[PDB]
């Protein structure tokens, strides 16, 4: 299992709009191939990123969503969020799984 | 549902050590009340920290957690168990899960 973590830095003003919007993003990625759960994750400080965590059944089934018209569409969001909106780029780190509880 | 994600920087040399001894202890919170799961995951690349991640009812449980035998004596076991194989501190995020596809 291959994991994404987008950690956005979205200014507590527009946590709302960036929420709205994301659901969206979640809508599209559905029915992709080797997807199997997406969690957005609010910060307990405001000051510090959300997280888009995102897990799929391979490195490579992400591969194919990043090439995706679904993935291009999601990102239809944050393109109306302003710049303003954040306090930086985005950053992403993947990962695969070693441990798992649940089987 | 509550979120720890505690960020890990330990060096590639002694990512085995890690991971094995995390295993070691990672039964002993099956049983906390709350407790939903447990993923440990390991950076694609080996300059960056591992992530512990946990899943959880609330976070009154988490805390309630910290206090347990449990926690004690786990964070014996993988706390102490690897010498200082570090590129700096431990740091812990936490969050509210505010969308989820399940
Ligand atoms: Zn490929
Ligand atoms: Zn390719
Ligand atoms: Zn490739
Ligand atoms: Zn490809
Ligand atoms: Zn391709
Ligand atoms: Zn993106
Ligand atoms: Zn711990």
């Amino acid at each position: 299992m291959f994991v994404t973590m987008n950690r956005i830095p979205v200014r507590p003003e527009y946590a709302e709009q960036f929420e709205e919007a994301f659901r969206q993003r979640a809508r599209l990625v559905d029915r992709m191939p080797g997807f199997i759960r997406n969690l957005v994750l609010r910060p307990k400080n405001p000051g510090d990123p959300y997280v888009v965590m995102t897990l799929w059944e391979s490195e490579e089934a992400f591969r194919a969503w990043t090439e995706s018209p679904a993935f291009k569409e999601g990102h239809a969001r944050s393109g109306t969020l302003p710049k303003e909106a954040f306090l930086g780029p985005n950053r992403l780190e993947a990962f695969e799984v070693v441990l798992d509880s649940e089987g």
